[PDB]
């Protein structure tokens, strides 16, 4: 049916990496309940709001699928609550601070001992046993920390963050994997198991070919198709040169193509008044032929210093900016038409605006407009995996305790005390 | 033990998405037998080599944990091993272009004949349904057509790609979400499915906030926390400031937070001679006294336009400004130490030749020394996720059709049927 149908999510998770995570499953099928704070809730919900009092899109994209409790955990009361729905849950998933679950008295040890079958999954900063284990972490810090930072941008500028999230989509979705590849043991051990992701590990995931780069950097002393390494091509802000007698670290290369096939971002028709009138350019080595024809360059076929990967590496950016003024009456678009004539790897920067309103994203459930009857209609980021079996139904965000009395009936209790509940200001 | 222990991969992958994919199966325990073209192999074999003759390593950094077979697959002699391997196996992954594996005989209605068991997983550029379906995409492109290039960067300046694999290795990542919930859903049903990651898509579920960001400037007309909300800070291309007046499309922030917490990239001493110099700072709602205190500026806890975010989101570039003054004279670490005792959000940018030799990352395992007795040792990415059960054991990558026989000798073929393939060169 769904995958996850029949997987009950004890959710602790608040506002991007974990929330992404367990929205994700919810989406595959998962039970989810979120505990949240009384009175205030997930943070998002009053960040970024578009209407004054209403729960904004950084809640309601984070936090579709979800049934929402506000439960007050530093009582005993609560605790008592959170032993019984973890005894009921296939999955424990956090993002607090490092210790602070366990401060709250539910250690690993403690969980194990409460359900043997409950994974406990958990996103932190920095991972178990790092110098740094004990921080807290934000998006844009985390991306610094990976190593993202530092290889994003300009090398006459500074490093530069990722609107991209790097560090909190990102390790919900590698925390994701750790969950689900803890499902596929418990089958065998009938076992749950703690999984953690930290936020630098997931953003160093996605940046292994600079850590390729860094070692044949330190192995040969330089990256020949890097900016850099073009002749009078690169300088600071002073005019220095910028080159690799002088770079023990890897550099911001622009708009390089960051791997073996050179490409660069090149303006097209409108790039004046329009941010994002450019397309993505590709060398690829099998298409230079083609790469010729396109851009009435015959003589550039069977010459030495521009048929291979070695002979255009001092070059590049001349071919780029030539190959550039072809662009010069062609919108985005056109431009991509026409080198996909030839086969070409070219394609458009795609903006927001038409991404949130093209048709074929929508009819392949990518971008979804969700129902939202109490709050008025949304659009949300979908499943980006599809599968042959079954189809995701994306249903609204919870508002703040709007499953409070529904989840502790779940639990057997009677309306007395679900009511000395909501007395105590335990709910 | 590991979760993915015997679960068999047949491993159609090259370039950098799927292998990745693949490669992060196996550090999970899966068995991965990766089929490559005769003689050249994998392209990454011999792109971006530091040694003549030496598989490089783009190459080795993404083929640990696998076994090498050359197969020229468009022979009867190929198509036949090809189907014996299929019904050994549990997932079948590759990442060739639109319509590939259809055209050489396995269609997804055919592999379902032959296994009623196995999962096929694939990476393509764009989601099936697409009107550019057919479009092959490198890194690059699909960072552009996901909406990352339009968002990354500076408002005065070009879409920015990202040092970070939005495109290959996340789709891959993203990929392995869809393999193990298949595999869930397999424990169920008893039958495998087709499982597919558009690049598109997987670059669009980590632009999550700025579909947020898109639907609140549609809604609304401004976004308030932008650098081209502030006043007179940001300017154009003669000389005049920004304003959400004729912005339309999520826009380049710069160097800004990027959520409901403000922040930006600031230098520390040395940034002219060393571009990794800086660190980002955070600007937490809660965390807000602790600042005060720092700056040498008390004046801000009891003044109503600095107290509040709505007072704040006004002058946000006027702090930042001079907060980093105080940092000219203090490295990335010490500027960190300043404010680390305050819980404050600010961290380094790390260069990747820190994070390449840094202790931390080695001691938890996710830089790890592989040994590699052939090729000399070398750097990788380990898994991400940490598990309480279990370490993985990363080995070298294979040489090319290193593993040929003992891969053909598994499916009970005597050595005249091998030395037949060989000579007939279909192995
Ligand atoms: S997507 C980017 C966010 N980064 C991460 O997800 C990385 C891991 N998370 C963190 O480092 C922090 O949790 C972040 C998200 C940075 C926020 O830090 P805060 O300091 O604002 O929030 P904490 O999670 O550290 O929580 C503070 C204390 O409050 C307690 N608490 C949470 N919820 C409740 C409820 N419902 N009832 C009672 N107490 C609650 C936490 O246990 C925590 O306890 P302490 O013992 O005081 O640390
Ligand atoms: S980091 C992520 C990079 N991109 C992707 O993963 C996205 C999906 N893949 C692609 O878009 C293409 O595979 C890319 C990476 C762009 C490479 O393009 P190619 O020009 O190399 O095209 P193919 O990889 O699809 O290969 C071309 C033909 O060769 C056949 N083939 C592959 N391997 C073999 C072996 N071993 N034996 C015989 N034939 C083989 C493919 O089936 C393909 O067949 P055609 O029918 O000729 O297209
Ligand atoms: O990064 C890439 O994909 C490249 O360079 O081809
Ligand atoms: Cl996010
Ligand atoms: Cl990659």
């Amino acid at each position: 049916t769904k995958p996850l149908d029949g997987i009950n999510v004890l959710d602790f998770t608040h506002v991007a990496a974990g929330p992404a995570c367990t929205q994700m499953m919810g989406f595959l099928g998962a039970n989810v309940i979120k505990i949240e704070r009384r009175g205030s809730g997930d943070m998002t919900r009053g960040w970024l709001q578009d209407k004054p009092n209403v729960d904004s899109l950084y809640f309601t994209m984070f936090n579709c699928n979800k049934r929402s409790i506000e439960l007050d955990m530093k009582t005993p009361e609560g605790k008592e609550l959170l032993e019984q729905m973890i005894k009921k849950a296939d999955v424990m998933v956090e993002n607090f601070g490092p210790g602070a679950l366990d401060r709250m008295g539910f250690t690993w040890e403690y969980i194990q001992e409460l359900n043997p079958r409950v994974i406990l999954a958990s996103v932190k900063g920095y991972a178990e046993g790092h110098a740094n284990e004990h921080l807290k972490v934000y998006e844009n810090v985390a991306q610094c920390s990976g190593g993202a930072a530092a290889t994003t941008g300009f090398w006459d500028g500074p490093p530069t963050v990722s609107g991209a999230a790097l560090g909190d989509s990102n390790s919900g979705m590698h925390l994701m994997i750790g969950i689900l590849a803890a499902l596929e043991i418990r089958h065998k051990t009938g076992r749950g198991q703690k999984v953690a992701v930290a936020m630098q590990d997931a953003v160093l995931n996605l940046v292994r070919i600079k850590l390729r780069d860094q070692q044949r950097l330190e192995r040969t002393g330089i990256l020949a198709e890097y900016p850099q390494a073009q002749p009078n091509f690169a300088f600071d802000r002073d005019g220095n040169p910028l080159s690799f007698d002088n770079i023990t670290s890897v550099p911001r290369g622009g708009n390089a193509g960051g791997g073996g096939q050179p490409g660069w971002m090149l303006k097209c028709k409108g790039w004046e008044t329009d941010a994002d009138s450019y397309v993505y350019f590709t060398i690829a080595a099998n298409m230079w032929p083609q790469i010729c024809d396109m851009i009435d360059k015959p003589e550039w076929k069977d010459d030495p210093a521009y048929n291979t990967f070695e002979g255009r590496v001092d070059k590049l950016m001349d071919i780029f900016s030539f190959i550039e003024t072809k662009f010069a009456d062609k919108d985005k678009f056109e431009v991509t038409e026409w080198a996909a004539q030839y086969g070409i790897p070219c394609g458009p920067v795609m903006s927001m605006k038409e991404l949130a309103h093209d048709p074929s994203l929508q009819k392949v459930g990518t971008v979804v407009e969700v129902v939202d009857e109490i709050r008025g209609n949304h659009l949300t980021v979908g499943a980006p995996f599809k599968f042959s079996g079954f189809q995701p139904e994306i249903t609204r965000a919870p508002l703040l305790g709007e499953h409070t009395d529904e989840v502790l009936k779940e639990l057997g209790l009677d309306d007395a005390k679900i009511k000395e509940l909501h007395a105590k200001q335990v709910v």
